[PDB]
């Protein structure tokens, strides 16, 4: 639940927001639900007052939280078996698939088939490698949209 | 208009933003009359996609125009009459206001009844100040909501 968890990331509840801004708890619990995509500028600017975040670092945050619930179109079970962690490059990718997403666009989960049947002397390298293979594809892909 | 506003300074139209996302005309239409505090974050991301802007200087170039047709709480006419620019106080008042909004509080407009009717030798300096002291103003109240 990502309204819940950035709030509670910064030590407040739906009853102390309700409180500022008269919103309904029932309607911060509707909100609780909604994915990242159809959160308003106005619930951003009153998140960003309760917690004192530029409505910039409340998108940010929220999509930080969103991002570690994100497949990444395959990746995030790759990483996860090796406990790896490329915080940058996780977000890039993520951030390219928000936007095909935002034009309506599939993006195919990329495939490791290869991957795990060779062999890597230095997992991370490898992975880290793989990583940013996708983001450049997902990159050419942006440009021959537009 | 907001949305128009935003694609005319990237060379862009509604129609061609319409070809990428699949949002309709109508539906564009209808968002090019909303504030921005209306916008999503959906909408954000294909402004990003087809802009070539991160979804923060998106964000900031929409408040940006924005904020060049807000009335500042009486301040735009003043500013105005006087022929002055002061681009980082303007935009802190603005935030401040789109702030309260968000939090259902209404920001009585300032007065200058008084103000205009007096001679200015330094009119740059006394309208700095009382831009100044609005935002002091309007940053005590703020934390008396906190």
């Amino acid at each position: 639940k990502l309204l819940d968890e950035f709030l509670k990331k910064h030590d407040l509840t739906r009853y102390q927001l309700s409180k500022l801004t008269g919103i309904s708890q029932n309607t911060l619990k509707d909100q609780n639900e909604k994915p990242l995509n159809k959160y308003t500028v106005s619930i951003l600017r009153s998140l960003s007052l309760i917690s004192g975040l530029s409505v910039s670092d409340v998108l940010f945050e929220l999509e930080d939280i969103e991002k570690n619930s994100d497949d990444l179109a395959g990746f995030k079970h790759l990483l996860d078996k090796y406990k790896l962690s490329f915080p940058a490059q996780e977000f890039e990718l993520y951030c390219l698939i928000k936007e095909f997403e935002s034009a309506n666009i599939e993006v195919l989960p990329f495939t490791f088939n290869r991957f795990e049947n060779e062999e890597h002397v230095n997992i991370k390298k490898d992975v880290c490698k793989a990583l940013e293979n996708a983001i450049t594809v997902l990159k050419e892909k942006k440009n021959e949209l537009l």
